[PDB]
């Protein structure tokens, strides 16, 4: 499966982990040319496996769900992590059977959730390689308030980089130096389930989107994207939702 070593990562190794996350996720279809991740999955077969090391190389195991990108739990030395989630618990059915002990986050996934549980918005949690280090060694020694912080940093520099290229390259940009997302980031990440639904309508409405989508660009402006020729959706989203999950 997919591994990155904080050590020595830069840019370079970084964008070559984010792609062979992207190319590890399944997808029969294109649409407009992005790749449409598959409606469902059966098995071990619908989780993707991460190895993670931090600087020193410590490693953590991170879980995937290949059909929406959602991290559902991790291991870290014998123990396991899952959300409080029905989808995270039947993941843990097929992933780190191994693990010595199973614990369970008091919180779900959903970044909303962990933002009450880390008592922080992610507009203030800085971002970036350095972020990701901290956050892996976070992890292996739990702390539950600790661990839904860095599951919003490890969020952000895995599933959003391999959603969104323009994300890819904040974290490219942050390299060796954290800063919090911008507001844009946010708004992407925020909108890539309406994105990805109004890309695949317009299939059969001549390109253009039955609802437009808001965002805010690089520079605190909201933009409405209404059709499938602007740069979100020819340069920008990386992956699809299937709309069967929307
Ligand atoms: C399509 O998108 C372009 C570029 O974003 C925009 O300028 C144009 O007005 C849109 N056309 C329609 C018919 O919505």
């Amino acid at each position: 499966d997919v591994s990155f070593r904080l050590s020595g990562a830069d840019p370079s190794s970084y964008g070559m982990f984010i792609k062979d996350l992207r190319n590890a996720l399944p997808h029969t279809e294109k649409v407009y040319n992005i790749p449409l991740l598959l409606p469902s999955v059966s098995g071990a077969g619908r989780y993707l496996l991460m190895h993670l090391f931090n600087y020193d190389g410590n490693t953590i195991t991170v879980a995937v769900d290949v059909t929406n990108v959602y991290i559902m739990g991790y291991l870290a030395l014998t123990t396991s992590y899952f959300f409080n989630e029905p989808a995270a618990d039947l993941a843990s059915q097929y992933v780190f059977r191994s693990a010595r002990r199973k614990i369970t986050l008091p919180y779900s996934g959903n970044y909303e959730r962990l933002q009450i549980a880390a008592g922080k918005p992610r507009e203030k949690i800085p971002i970036g390689l350095p972020a990701l280090d901290t956050a892996i060694s976070t992890l292996l020694h739990y702390d539950s308030t600790a661990a839904a912080g860095a599951l919003l940093v490890l969020i952000q520099t895995t599933a959003e980089a391999a959603r969104f290229k323009y994300i890819e390259q904040q974290i490219q940009e942050r390299a060796y130096r954290d800063e919090v997302p911008s507001s844009a980031t946010i708004s992407l990440e925020n909108s890539w389930s309406g994105l990805s639904k109004q890309i695949q309508l317009a299939q059969g409405n001549n390109g253009v989107f039955r609802t437009p989508t808001v965002l805010v660009d690089s520079k605190g402006n909201r933009v409405q994207i209404t059709n499938v020729t602007s740069n979100v959706v020819t340069s920008n989203i990386q992956l699809l939702l299937n709309t069967k999950n929307i």
